[PDB]
């Protein structure tokens, strides 16, 4: 029933880059999803205490959210685009694992995921 520490957004030991693909993930992909009418449940870690979800972190062992992704992109946490794409996919999958088909929160995740897929289809070739 308590909240865990949030995912890591800072680790000096971890080697970093700023590739053209990572810049597209911030300027196009994250920005498009963040401004959407359905973004709000996904803009910060799940607060299992205030939402009264005492089983959330029993079921979900790899939590992820767009607040964490935004910080990772803005503070240059990643080496490559695949690491960041994996974080978005983990966020959607967690929502579908915890909830039921047709729930409001699932419809919201599906709308954001459709846009994610349309933008990643045009990921530029790495320069
Ligand atoms: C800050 O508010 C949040 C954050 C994360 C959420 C949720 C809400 C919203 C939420 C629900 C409806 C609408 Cl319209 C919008 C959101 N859902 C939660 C899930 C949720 O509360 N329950 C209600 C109680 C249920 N019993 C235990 C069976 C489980 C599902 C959630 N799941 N992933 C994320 C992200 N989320």
């Amino acid at each position: 029933s308590m909240n865990p520490p949030p995912p890591e957004t800072s680790n000096p030991n971890k080697p970093k880059r700023q590739t053209n693909q990572l810049q597209y993930l911030l300027r196009v992909v994250l920005k498009t999803l963040w401004k959407h009418q359905f973004a709000w449940p996904f803009q910060q870690p799940v607060d299992a205490v205030k939402l009264n979800l005492p089983d959330y972190y029993k079921i979900i062992k790899t939590p992820m959210d767009m607040g964490t992704i935004k910080k990772r992109l803005e503070n240059n946490y990643y080496w490559n685009a695949q690491e960041c794409i994996q974080d978005f996919n983990t966020m959607f999958t967690n929502c579908y694992i915890y909830n039921k088909p047709g729930d409001d929160i699932v419809l919201m995740a599906e709308a954001l995921e459709k846009l994610f897929l349309q933008k990643i289809n045009e990921l530029p070739t790495e320069e």
